[PDB]
């Protein structure tokens, strides 16, 4: 319908799809015809992207290839790595999977404007290099490195976050020079002083030594170790480092976050608003379909109807009239009217979904509606709590009378299975999709029924361990606590804040995947019998990973974490001999300890804040 | 003058000094006089505040008054300590100085008034828990404590400062308890998933030993060395700890600080408006002076005369004249009118300072504030720069060639006496206080010429280390910077940000003696040959201390920086033998780690934010 190209239209302003096609010349018109089929194949998409990004943890390791003892727990690692004869029909399955997808743009593109659009021409560039990559491998530095990076821009939410990056860090290098000359400066005054002094054999290489001490000690990870032969020589040394430490910690590293902060604050007000501009992009879209004369307004026959299948399509305003034209006695202002008709008569209706008789289950339909039925599930979560104690403490106790309650734990994964086909059915696929917490639990009843069909034809350990973790889908619960005023902005803002910082958690993920793939190329051995042990002790059982992806990806979270986050680094410099490789570490710690780490704070403190405000609007 | 004890008042609100006597029947007026005379008090009490406070450091132990070996290396302690001989005297001197000024406040209060008051009454209540414990003393559990808590509350800054902790310490309680409640349902799910497993042994006393764990790796400080076990009885135990430590610190531990963030700028705003009414409760006061017939209004005539002696006595704005009314032509205007003259006309004039001639003194006044002068002392300090990085460079050589620039940097120690002396003469002593940067340098050019007396007057080591340090002096070399446009806000802030984090800084540290002062009496010894080398190793290196109050001073720091701090903790338990000494240790975290650190980070963030919108409103 020509009236409903636009109303379409308008529900996609207030649900803020975004696609940059002018012309075009649910049903609307030729270039949305070209990506609608899109989401099937984006849904398909989303899982080859998985398994592309995946292809490194699983990858074989590239320092095994040559001598000496192959595969052995000698230079340890624990994952199934890989056989290149098994490796490339997942590159060539994964890759031509992905070429499909990365030239499918030019389906509703033109086609040079695919090839001249910077994002589409990045995008087949890395295609171009994981394409000769697979040909050599078939008769391998940079391969993993355009996984992660075909895969941070793979998702928009990723790459419009990169982007928020870029802004603010001009301004990040700045702060991280005034944070050198600091540390430059405060390494020093250091050395000088503790020259003449047993404190020598710390300061034996002196600045470059005592400038590394005082990095770790600005990171505190070393603070009474760093400096105890100085208090050892003199009680009036701490008072020293106490005054460091303070400056450093409190001073220092406090207001470099305020810079992230506010440069954070900035860039992130820079992107929803280029998002405005984009989604009336589409409302002025919809409104200059329906002004056919060009003036610039619309008349009331004209707008009665746009109306009239806004709340027949989308939501549920009023009903019209004779009395329409009773209430009566520009561009522009139109974005305005269904925006504000997004916030009040906007309640989005359920899609079909028949050729059936709604007779039968018209019955379990009106049942499940009903509030009774959402008390109903909630007792059965609770009777579930307190089934699930007992079978947990009865394996503590080791008595056999945890295998009555363990089994009585079974048809409790029935129930929800049972409440998840009920309630898909009652609501619709897609109705029951739009909510985040129906789509977890959809999710996790499946990751159970897979299971139950695993564990009964796979013949405890073998079921305990596999069942009782999602317990976690009577989690929800924790909604109950948003009663109580004082916890609510911390549970709704948490609530909101898992899937708000999951992008945000994905990018620091995806730099480790990248750190990784870096120090399975520089540090593939441990000299392994002699500097191990002498490196090493109690930290050796610390370094007993990164000689494996899998095993480098815990240990950048162990320095993620920065909990004893030096003993990697000293010890992999003597690994290696020079103090270039510890680089590796001060780069990372620049890179996402002073960066990403302090930004996500920033994003959940201004989450919660803008949660404040929320509540207090309301009121 | 009976229009001078308006103007006079009327500067009093802009400086914004705070008193409050509502009647009064520099000179103004009765109660004034009573009052007027404790600065000079002030100034001495100063000085008596500090050694009282330090009294507890220089106290000695409690511990080593019984058996066994007194005053040893064992159970180990550094500083000078006392004798109870030489302690009394201190004690009945500190005290006598301090009732003196306890019971000042009667001479300007009513007698009731003085008795009435919340403050003066527990003021005087301290003073009577420490009368007691000097006479006991004469012929000791709690007598340190009265120390810090009547230090805590004889500054204003640290009282208004425990204040505002006070309306957010409510909503604190309530957020611990979310906090505890994830630690008690993460330490439940954590234990029964390794009982059946290799981990029993870190999980052996169970939830007991399990929720203490996982106290300390939401902490971090022991992350890679907590699941290490469970790490090597399988690859996928990790993802539990990841994910722990990811929602534990990233989701948990941030909207923590998001609470006393909201929490601390609500009360900030709290005070900063008590402070304005109680500042227009002086301006209304001076208002309703000059008002005499009630009538709410003054008259041209009657504010002419206002406005003169603020022209006269105060700041710079104009010149009266016959066109004073050419120009012409209630109680709360004319305070704003005051604070509109406070920012444009106000800039506060010279007070006297003779009997003396300007003569021979004019000269040097007129070209010492000439900018030439501004730049002599700039090039002054960095010829200054350049001949400090030698000197100390020559030590490092251990060259002779050390002598001849080390006693060059003596005289520059002799440029800048001159330069604090000829500066203090002509500015005046109270202008040159009133900067920031001026009343420093005085301080340490005064802690050069006590050098001076004593280093000569005593006889490298005796030399070097005293004066090397007193370069802090060339460090307003660093306000060049904020020529930078980059750096402006960096600089400014920290600049700001030193007396405004002083405050917050003296609190935390407080905290630290009241809780040095529990350290020494329940952890005197240290089964001092057996238990401390089986408790700790490399910590022992670290459990070194906290036998003394200063040691204990400075592992209470390295318990504040949180580096290694468990090692304490958990020695200390087993060297008490029970779970229940750790509270020590949880109840210290809970208090100065989530609360005040928490504090002082969203104080740093919002000073700097402040500086932000200042240089923003500027332009
Ligand atoms: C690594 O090599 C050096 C060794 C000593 C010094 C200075 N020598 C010291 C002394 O005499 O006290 C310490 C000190 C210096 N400058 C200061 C300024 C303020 C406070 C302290 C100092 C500078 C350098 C740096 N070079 C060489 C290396 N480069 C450099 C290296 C990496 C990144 C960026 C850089 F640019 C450029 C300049
Ligand atoms: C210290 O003694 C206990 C031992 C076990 C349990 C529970 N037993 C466990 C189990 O069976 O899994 C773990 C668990 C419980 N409750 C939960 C709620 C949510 C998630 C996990 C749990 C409770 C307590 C607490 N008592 C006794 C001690 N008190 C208590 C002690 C100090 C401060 C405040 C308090 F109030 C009051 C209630
Ligand atoms: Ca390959
Ligand atoms: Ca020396
Ligand atoms: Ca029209
Ligand atoms: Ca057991
Ligand atoms: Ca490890
Ligand atoms: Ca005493
Ligand atoms: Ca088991
Ligand atoms: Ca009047
Ligand atoms: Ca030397
Ligand atoms: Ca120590």
């Amino acid at each position: 319908q020509k009236a409903a190209a636009l109303v379409d239209l308008a529900e996609d302003g207030i649900g803020l799809p975004v696609e940059i096609l002018d012309q075009s010349s649910e049903s609307a018109r030729y270039y949305f015809i070209f990506t609608r089929l899109d989401l099937i194949w984006s849904l398909n998409y989303f899982a080859l992207l998985f398994l592309n990004f995946f292809e490194q943890p699983l990858w074989c390791e590239k320092n095994p290839k040559p001598s000496c003892k192959d595969r052995d727990y000698y230079y340890l690692g624990e994952l199934p790595y890989l056989t290149n004869a098994e490796s490339i029909i997942y590159e060539v399955i994964t890759l031509a999977i992905l070429l499909v997808h990365t030239f499918f743009p030019i389906s509703y593109e033109g086609s040079r404007i695919f090839w001249t659009s910077r994002l589409n021409l990045v995008k087949v560039a890395c295609v171009v290099i994981l394409f000769v990559d697979v040909l050599v491998d078939f008769l391998f530095r940079i391969a993993p490195y355009v996984r992660v990076i075909i895969f941070i821009l793979s998702i928009r939410e990723l790459r419009d976050t990169l982007v928020l990056l870029s802004g603010m860090l001009g301004t990040y290098l700045n702060i991280l020079a005034l944070w050198m000359l600091f540390l430059l400066f405060a390494s020093w005054i250091a050395f000088v002083m503790f020259e003449d002094t047993q404190q020598g054999l710390t300061v034996f290489t002196s600045y470059g030594a005592t400038l590394y001490q005082m990095f770790i000690l600005f990171t505190t990870s070393n603070n009474p170790d760093v400096w105890i032969p100085a208090y050892k020589s003199s009680r009036w040394s701490s008072v020293f480092f106490v005054l460091y430490v303070l400056i450093g910690v409190y001073f220092v590293t406090n207001l470099i976050l305020a810079v992230v902060y506010d440069s954070f604050k900035e860039q992130l007000a820079k992107q929803v608003s280029g998002m405005d501009q984009m989604k009336r992009r589409m409302l002025e879209k919809a409104f200059g379909l329906i002004d056919s004369d060009k003036n610039g307004e619309i008349d009331k026959n004209q707008c009665i109807k746009l109306f009239e299948q806004l709340t027949n399509y989308r939501t549920l305003p009023k009903i019209s009239k004779e009395e329409f034209g009773l209430i009566f006695d520009n561009k522009d202002e139109f974005a305005d009217l269904c925006q504000a008709i997004a916030l009040r008569f906007q309640k989005e209706e359920v899609p079909s979904l028949q050729i059936y008789h709604s007779a039968l289950s018209q019955q379990l339909r009106a049942f499940v509606r009903s509030p009774n039925f959402g008390y109903a599930i909630s007792f059965i979560l609770i009777i579930n709590f307190i089934a699930v104690v007992v079978e947990t403490t009865l394996d503590i106790e080791e008595s056999s009378a945890q295998k009555p309650w363990q089994v009585a734990e079974f048809v409790f994964g029935w129930i929800y299975v049972l409440e998840m086909a009920l309630k898909i059915y009652t609501y619709g696929f897609e109705n029951y999709w739009r909510e985040g917490a129906n789509r977890f639990d959809f999710l996790v009843t499946w990751v159970i029924v897979i299971g139950e069909t695993a564990t009964f034809i796979t013949p405890f350990s073998n079921g305990e361990w596999i069942r009782y973790l999602l317990l976690a889908r009577m989690l929800r619960l924790i909604r109950l606590l948003m009663n109580v005023q004082r916890y609510r902005a911390f549970i709704a803002t948490f609530i909101t804040l898992i899937p708000s910082l999951m992008p945000y958690l994905g990018t620091i993920f995806c730099v480790l995947c990248i750190y990784c793939s870096i120090g399975v190329q520089v540090f593939g051995g441990l000299g392994n019998k002699k500097l191990f042990e002498t490196e090493l002790a109690e930290d050796d059982y610390l370094l007993f990973n990164f000689n494996d992806y899998p095993n480098g990806m815990v240990t950048l979270f162990n320095l993620l974490v920065m909990g004893n986050w030096q003993v990697w680094m000293e010890s992999y410099k003597d690994l290696t001999g020079t103090w270039w490789s510890i680089t590796y570490f001060v780069s990372f710690y620049v890179i996402t300890i002073l960066l990403l780490l302090n930004l996500v704070v920033a994003f959940v403190l201004e989450a919660f804040f803008t949660e404040l405000d929320l509540e207090e609007e309301e009121k």
